[PDB]
């Protein structure tokens, strides 16, 4: 269940951004939440003028924004863990804007962002992640505290 692992990571991060609790997150998820939230703060400010002109009134508004930023993020076809962390950071920006701006607020639609985030990661970086050690021998080894 490669997709399921990524979905849980994406859901864990969403729940941490939304400050809602839970068993608890894995070591991998804990390391990711720390690094992604750091990247999220930068992206929110470096992308401030573009996000202000986007009002995330629906999930499909968030998905469209996600694709335009993510297909750009991997415009040149190079993958690194820094760019994968930035996917999660952008998921956090989108759930913040959706909570504030969704026309018909529905907490049950929030997890749809985690789903399309996991589909993007799996379908566009899944092979690279595998070949570079996976989440436990690649990502966590690089980013966990030394």
């Amino acid at each position: 269940s490669e997709f399921g692992y990524i979905y849980r990571l994406a859901q864990d991060y969403l729940q941490s951004v939304l400050q809602i609790p839970q068993s608890g997150p894995s070591k991998t998820s804990r390391v990711l939440q720390n690094v992604a939230f750091s990247v999220q703060k930068e992206v929110e400010k470096n992308l401030k003028s573009c996000l202000d002109n986007v009002n995330v009134v629906s999930v499909d508004t968030a998905r469209t924004l996600f694709n335009q930023v993510m297909e750009k993020e991997f415009e040149d076809g190079i993958i690194n863990w820094g760019r994968i962390v930035t996917i999660f950071a952008f998921e956090g920006i989108l759930i913040k804007k959706l909570l504030r701006q969704q026309i018909a607020p529905d907490v049950d639609t929030y997890k749809e962002i985690s789903y399309f985030v996991a589909e993007f990661i799996m379908n566009n970086t899944g092979e690279w992640i595998r070949q570079n050690g996976g989440w436990e021998n690649g990502f966590v080894k690089k980013f966990e505290p030394k």
